[PDB]
């Protein structure tokens, strides 16, 4: 069969029992003698990244937000992101009451095309929020270089790309801030989970206070007594709680040892597989950037050609394998739509949302972004627990879609 | 049983463990995560909350303050709105509101209960008002009757904050139940914890369709919750409502429902304390115990409150009388401290700083400081609370609290 995800050890079920030891379960709960999970976590994937900053929060999605919040985003403001994302990094500019300014993506990574940016550029734009979709990386060159020249800030979504080393440095260390998901199916996982990273100590300041209703930690762990709080408050920036449980911080704190190992494991599945799928006729494997050296699939992608396939659109190119090859729509999926046509995308619905960011249904949807839509109808996406198969078990992907290439010739 | 130590709060067991170790077994820990044969623990405990508090429909989410600004949202309230709020409250009840582009509005609390004063509702009323959030503070309810009558003749809609009040009844129903939208905190210090989290209830089906919509990025559960396959996705596009991911992880909503197995009982071990310490305390001159509303049947505690008179306790304030008691008893910060600062004037309220917030509702420092609610006000200066946990022990080391406030008393005669 095909691999779980997510996959626990005793390392697991040990690091939970320190929780349930140390009785200490939230991170504004009081001292019980020891560090807790949340700090330990913080300095792990600091280190992990070679980052002097982290801070732990609920999602991926709240990680954004904060980072909007941190760097005084709000009403009239515009941030670039890409057409084809996940809708999180839209409504996440939304939530700060920001307008998301799209931008097409380019053809052979599907990250946002930094080409492309420079004509979305207005006295409103602020900043740019770049994804490293599926098992790719944005072009940071080149799009530091557009910031800088514009003075916009550039929060890198790394929801997909946990551990991804662009030009030596990790995903996420970068741009001024990253943001991180541990969702379930996420590389790195507690479930449900956020992160954020940065290397300027202001904004570490700003974003606790913005995750824990306005606090900061005390100056010293190590003179807080059992009884002590660990959160003190500072106030220079109102917050709200977002604070992650104790359970999914040591959770992650166990994830995290294998993610290197893991991370190279899919990696040299994903390599196998381009060597493989290329070789059949109307398939076209991603482009790695020259800059990653270490590029961590969340999702592997290829894309066919609907010509040399009958026809077929991707919804039913993922039907016919998922019955192939036995897999659900977890594991096999086409690329989400992009987020102007997502319906789970839809402004307009909310009152919450000012007038003028939430436009019309017909304004959004009409929107055009040529690269994104193709790629969605004409790609294939595989979870990257199936990266951690056998090569092979991989093979059967290979001549389930040999088979179907045979087919329609 | 002779006095050993103070008990001590979160508390598990064993068949918290075994709820742990079934997510595992699960392989679902996320219910954005594939179906795995049976339904998430979320559903599970959406499901037993739903039973304990008599209500129809609940959705679990990730925190008290997120519980309560997907309630808002849910009842279409946004920029140029208003929500009435009482001014002695955790800041998440206003900040909650400032969330959704909403102006929070002050109404100071009832002397004897510190709960929002009805009769002061109707003067904060105005075309901009779309509701009001009676928060069920410590350990005493909100006149829900006065509320929901006023309420219905303004068209204002009602969000309980019960947070601090989980099984709490008012005319045989269950605090949450009985404004359109009840929210609540499962942040550790709540007598139902997993550390973090919150949940949503509602009887309108209408809410808990939207509401789950909001929690999940705009989606639902598939209909036919037995008839999709092992790696399949059971949260499907629905897309009435714009939302965003605050979904519970299944580990904590796992917790939950250990921790619900116990409440109610534990609830009334606290609340027969409680009742023993207001026979014990009100007998002191100077010492007022707060008013229980004979609609009240079970009151949840989450904090035990009694005030004093400083005139008798040698000027003392709260926070000095605090430490006094904290010496004598060998007892916690955490466990016996005053209430809060009003809103208003909590330093952790600060809106003004952050330009997320639209001007028009995060307005000036001098706007929100310099409001005055003055029953609120002097709450922190001559109230003490006693965390729940301390309501677990037994009655006879209880009355070592109320010896001690006896003593002190008895000193400044
Ligand atoms: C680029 C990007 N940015 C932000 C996020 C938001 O993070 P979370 O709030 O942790 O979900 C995601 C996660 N996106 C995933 C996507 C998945 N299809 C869905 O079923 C799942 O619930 C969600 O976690 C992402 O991929
Ligand atoms: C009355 C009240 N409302 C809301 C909240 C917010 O809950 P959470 O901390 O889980 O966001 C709390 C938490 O302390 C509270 O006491
Ligand atoms: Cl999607």
């Amino acid at each position: 069969h095909w691999p779980e995800w997510p996959q626990h050890s005793d390392r697991t079920r040990r690091k939970i029992e320190e929780v349930f030891q140390s009785n200490r379960w939230a991170i504004s709960g009081y001292w019980t003698g020891e560090e807790s999970m949340e700090r330990k976590f913080a300095k792990a994937f600091a280190d992990f990244n070679g980052v002097p900053y982290c801070v732990p929060t609920t999602s991926g999605s709240t990680a954004l937000m904060l980072a909007l919040e941190a760097l005084g985003i709000g009403e009239g403001d515009e941030v670039i992101v890409p057409s084809l994302t996940w809708i999180a990094t839209a409504t996440a500019v939304l939530n700060v009451n920001a307008l998301p300014v799209f931008v097409d993506v380019e053809a052979d990574t599907y990250c946002i095309d930094p080409q492309l940016i420079k004509s979305a550029i207005t006295d409103k734009t602020k900043a740019i929020i770049p994804v490293h979709l599926f098992g790719s990386m944005a072009n940071m060159d080149e799009i530091n270089e557009i910031a800088q020249e514009h003075n916009l800030f550039v929060i890198e979504d790394c929801a997909q790309s946990h551990g991804s080393v662009w030009n030596n440095q990790r995903a996420g260390t970068i741009g001024d801030i990253g943001a991180f998901s541990c969702q379930q199916g996420k590389v790195l996982t507690a479930g449900e989970g956020g992160i954020i990273v940065t290397k300027n100590p202001r904004l570490f300041e700003l974003i606790q206070q913005l995750r824990a209703d306005s606090r900061v930690y005390c100056d010293d762990s190590s003179e807080l007594m059992h009884g002590d709080m660990q959160l003190v408050k500072k106030g220079d920036i109102q917050g709200s709680n977002y604070c992650l449980s104790e359970f999914q911080s040591a959770i992650l704190l166990d994830q995290l040892q294998e993610l290197d190992d893991k991370n190279a494991i899919r990696e040299k599945n994903a390599m196998f597989l381009n060597d493989a799928l290329s070789k059949i006729d109307g398939i076209k494997v991603m482009k790695r950037p020259p800059q990653v050296s270490r590029q961590t699939y969340y999702g592997y992608v290829f894309r066919f050609d609907p010509v040399k396939f009958g026809g077929l659109n991707a919804d039913q190119f993922c039907e016919i394998l998922r019955e192939k090859l036995n897999m659900g729509t977890f594991y096999l999926h086409p690329p989400y739509l992009p987020v102007h046509k997502n319906p789970l995308f839809c402004p307009w619905t909310k009152n919450r949302y000012l007038k003028s960011v939430r436009k019309t249904e017909a304004y959004w949807r009409g929107l055009h972004y040529p690269v994104s839509e193709r790629a969605s109808g004409q790609s294939i996406v595989i979870h990257h627990a199936i990266l951690l198969a056998e090569p092979s078990h991989l093979s059967l992907l290979v001549d389930a879609v040999a088979e179907l290439a045979r087919k329609f010739c």
